[PDB]
């Protein structure tokens, strides 16, 4: 065994771990310490990252999930899948606590910072016991990078949106510590007392982003915020400065990167005299052992 600490307390997990189901979060953990045999579910959301693509070599062994935080396609179908651990995004405290109840051992997340992201990943690391330090040694490294950059810029006014239009995030979401490591003086803030919320489409048109970003989940195309007439006189529809976020789930190991490419959309004369390319093709061979081969269709 070894004693970790999640959301709920200390968990003792006895090692070593054979079925690991993921939900809701963290679906590339497996990609950076190559786990994917140990996995025998995770949220049907992961087999859409790239990273997950490129290194999970037979996607369908695994039984896709719900995705959805919490309490749907739960408890019998757990049990079906015999995993010793489940690593889980706690959407729902006491939703959680009660399936703990069932004979296996849960690692509960609710990450809200990429500080918290590598944290966790730390923990899981232990549990599965391999050696993560030289891993977030690179993610801590890419994050000084980007703040270094940055020193004395002024941060653009921006925002996010998710699962609709005028859906946001505020303090204590995970997105929104993204945001501010990107250069992003986040709007959302200032409606949005938790997580992701909406807000009334007359305050986005009052508080006129200068550049908007698209969550990689949602069903939003820029081409979708552009050509909504709600929003034409925003200044960042006017200068066409709307992003779809990349691939990347943002509970995990590439959280550095997705900061890094909104600091890069907000702020390119912070970037001209460097080679983005050198950057992104490290992180991954660190990351995740890519080969030469294996990184170029990650490279920007
Ligand atoms: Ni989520
Ligand atoms: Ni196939
Ligand atoms: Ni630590």
């Amino acid at each position: 065994e070894v004693k970790v600490k999640d959301y709920f307390g200390e968990q003792t997990i006895k090692l070593p771990v054979s079925k690991i189901i993921y939900l809701g979060s963290f679906a590339e953990v497996p990609a950076m310490f190559h786990t994917w045999d140990r996995v025998v579910g995770i949220s049907d959301y992961a087999f859409k990252s790239d990273i997950v693509k490129a290194t999970l070599k037979d996607p369908e062994r695994i039984k896709p999930m719900s995705s959805d935080h919490a309490a749907a396609l739960n408890v019998e179908l757990l049990k079906k899948l015999s995993p010793d651990l489940v690593v889980t995004f706690v959407g729902n405290p006491k939703a959680v606590e009660h399936a703990k109840k069932f004979g296996i051992s849960f690692l509960s997340f609710q990450e809200k910072t990429i500080a918290e992201v590598m944290e966790d990943i730390d923990t899981q690391a232990k549990a599965l016991e391999v050696d993560a330090s030289k891993k977030l040694a690179k993610m801590q490294e890419t994050l000084d990078f980007i703040a270094e950059r940055l020193k004395g810029v002024k941060k653009k006014k921006g925002v996010e949106l998710f699962h609709k239009a005028n859906k946001i995030s505020g303090h204590q979401a995970l997105d929104s510590d993204i945001l501010e490591k990107g250069g992003i003086d986040n709007f959302g803030l200032k409606y949005v007392k938790f997580g992701r919320a909406d807000i009334s489409v007359e305050k986005i048109v009052k508080e006129n982003p200068e550049i908007i970003f698209i969550w990689w989940i949602s069903p939003l195309s820029p081409e979708d915020v552009l050509n909504n007439p709600k929003f034409a006189t925003i200044k960042a529809i006017k200068n066409k400065q709307v992003y779809k976020l990349p691939t990347m789930d943002i509970g995990g190991p590439r959280a550095p990167l997705i900061s890094l490419f909104i600091a890069l959309k907000a702020h390119p004369e912070a970037f001209k005299g460097v080679d983005i390319n050198a950057i992104v093709k490290d992180y991954y061979k660190v990351v995740f052992d890519l080969n030469d081969a294996e990184v170029e269709p990650f490279l920007w």
